[PDB]
């Protein structure tokens, strides 16, 4: 069996000061399609292939390829994936639940280097070897992922530095607890990083957290960000402010609102100021597919 | 929502004296894919993304790729697109009706450069930050269009040309006018180009139609051209005559003909003759699905 | 109608002192996904187009692209295919029946270079104006396959290599032989090759065979394979042995088993020796969706 399915957004991206002779405000916007192929087994094996087709504004060539595959093997909760990766430290719940406005960021989120499932292909030639094996297990409410990593697996092993992660997740209604550490991240020799966060739902409608990060080589240092949302029928408000080890650097923070228009319709926007004064503002729009 | 549908066609094509030690005759042919993802709300706001996947035989590469993504949001008639947009004067009806045989062509379509949606990525790296915007309303018999086309939307605006366009077309059952207007078409400074056609049906099986175009900074200059067609059951036999105010100029003209084997399946050749003298003449075959 | 089936393989694959520096087992994996487009007529000729989108391990750029498109009209048992077609000594039956493992590979395949459908783009710009005409009659038991393939149509035919291949099988429950011919295999001036085949089913369960070729101008010479296989219940057991006439060559030979996990997924692996002493192995599943 195949499904496609994906997602379009587009919107205003504003960079305050962006350059010289740049235009601060441009209309930014993405269009996702994945393409997944499914065999269903009456063991109750599932196998599966996935390929993502992904294009952005300013794209090189003006054209859209499709990036590596990926390919999964599931049973009784437990799901074994090959090739192109979900990585540990990029899997994990909350930490990516500071993200607002419609191109989903914040300078809240980790400040690190850490391989993660790749989108689009890659023209310097890096990811051709790339190969990765990811493990998933979620027995309820607990979720635990593994992933190992290889750049290159054509050469001998010894003489690459191949990223091992691990990761966890929990949850119950109202508390959230969450970890992750990753060795060697991205392929960097000492590369070290780790992620604590926890989350309380103080209500049906809002949510605060607070997570903790280990940059390793990162010029960053540790990281803490504080965020929270509360929801008023339709419409979200979301905050966070972000604080980094490095000598000198501003406290960053941002306030954006989601509004749901309707099932698979979000409306977006943003107004954030990073650790080194920059000022980014959004609005747009996603809706899936 | 996601789907598919598309086009093949294939046949001869055949270009007098094309070249020394070039084949007059090759087999021409085309692949047009089109993936279009849609969300419907029930406020009855549409919203929607395309991609185009379309092979062409001496391609480079032996490839095909997807060209850049177009985004819509649609409601009451109205549709805004953002992107890869469909241009005003590429848009309005009347504008191409001479085109004959199963590529389509004519050399009595205008003779000027102007934006376009573009089919396919571009390898110069020219389309690379294009994005255009465009608004179509379609009252009841009445069409209006509105585009505007940013070559390089990242950079300052004063520092490039952007084209605006605007175009409309009526229609009632036996008389059908169109007109456009471009400024700047193309991105090429002062190319101001115009169109104003007219067609009659002179009953329900033929039409006769005259168009005519300011060039703008082309060679051709003013150009003016005369068609008509014919349907005889299941077969359509079309001509025109086209003359452009360069010096020296030969009237262009075309003759060919339509079969319609069946819904979706369409056998079409023609002979024409070009303002250079040029001889080309086709027959295939087009297939939708 | 546009339909799209594929499928995905992945597992370990074994080159006994692959190189200097060089992992000997990797993980070899592909997707492949076929995109068709189809027009049905009422009056019984079918239209269709196709495009292959396929990732293989190692690939360039860590992405996938299209093929270059194939078109085909069917009508009572006969195809005539455009484009990127299907060779005559890559379709007919019997000449691929000794390959085995994942990967399914067999040394003892013809040892010659010819035309065959192209899978993927190619960098080097070699297939860009490449053309292809095959037809295919299935009498019924009895298999015609005809192919002109011209390598660069657009330049004067008599400054190019054209290849013609003609190919036939026939088979009844029992006994199955086939049988096929090219001149200027591969666009090389006197390449050219054959292959004659038989097989044996002797029992429901195992079939042995018989492939001699002609290897053109290959430095292999000519060979002979003669392989076999038995299935007992889900599993199949393969083996081949292969001889060719170049100097100091060693017999290559193979030994495999499939397992047919469910519908659509199969097990499979295999130990071969190559006729240079190469030593491969490899085990993997394959799923079809
Ligand atoms: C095989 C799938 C298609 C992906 C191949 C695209 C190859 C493009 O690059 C060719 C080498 O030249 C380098 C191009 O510049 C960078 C392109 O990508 C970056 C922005 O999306
Ligand atoms: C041309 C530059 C402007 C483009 C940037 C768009 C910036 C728009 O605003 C950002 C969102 O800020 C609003 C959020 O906080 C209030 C939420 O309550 C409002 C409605 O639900
Ligand atoms: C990213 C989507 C794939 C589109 C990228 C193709 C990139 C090809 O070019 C790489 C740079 O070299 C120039 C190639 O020559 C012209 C190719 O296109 C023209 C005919 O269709
Ligand atoms: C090898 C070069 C020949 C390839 C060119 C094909 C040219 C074929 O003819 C063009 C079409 O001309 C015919 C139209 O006018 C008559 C229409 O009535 C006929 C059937 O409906
Ligand atoms: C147009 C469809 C996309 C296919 C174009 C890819 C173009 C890539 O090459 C650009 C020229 O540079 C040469 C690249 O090195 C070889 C790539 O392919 C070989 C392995 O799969
Ligand atoms: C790390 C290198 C090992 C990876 C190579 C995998 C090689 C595995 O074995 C190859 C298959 O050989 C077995 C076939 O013959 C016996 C068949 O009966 C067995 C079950 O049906």
């Amino acid at each position: 069996m195949i499904s496609l399915n994906g997602y379009g957004r587009f919107g205003l991206q504003y960079v305050e000061d962006r350059g010289v002779g740049l235009e601060d405000t441009i209309i930014s916007s993405r269009l996702r399609i994945n393409i997944v192929g499914t065999t269903e087994t009456d063991q109750g094996v599932t196998f599966g292939a996935a390929l993502a087709m992904q294009w952005d504004d300013g794209d090189a060539f003006a054209g859209t390829a499709g990036n590596a595959a990926q390919f999964w093997t599931s049973y009784n909760g437990v799901t074994v994936s090959v090739g192109n990766v979900d990585t540990a430290f990029d899997s994990v719940a909350l930490t990516y639940d500071s993200e607002m406005g419609y191109e989903a960021s914040s300078f809240g989120d980790a400040q690190s280097s850490f391989f993660a499932y790749n989108s689009k292909y890659d023209a310097s030639g890096a990811l051709d070897n790339y190969n990765g094996i990811a493990v998933t297990y979620s027995i309820s409410g607990v979720n635990l992922y593994l992933s190992y990593v290889d750049p290159d697996q054509t050469v001998d092993s010894s003489l690459v530095t191949e990223e091992f992660g691990i990761a966890a997740d929990w949850s119950n209604d109202m508390i959230s607890l969450a970890a992750a550490y990753t060795t060697d991240a991205g392929g960097i020799v000492d590369n070290d990083i780790a992620f604590v966060g926890a989350a309380y739902k103080f209500n049906d409608a809002g949510t605060v957290g607070l997570n903790w990060y280990d940059n390793g080589l990162s010029t960053a240092g540790d990281q803490v960000t504080l965020y929270g949302n509360y929801a008023f029928g339709a419409t979200t408000v979301r905050a966070y402010v972000s604080d980094i080890d490095r000598a000198g650097a501003d406290t960053a923070y941002g306030i954006g609102a989601d509004y749901q228009f309707a099932e698979g319709v979000k409306v977006s926007g943003s107004v954030q100021s990073g650790f080194a004064n920059e000022t980014v503002a959004d609005v747009g729009v996603r809706f899936d597919f």
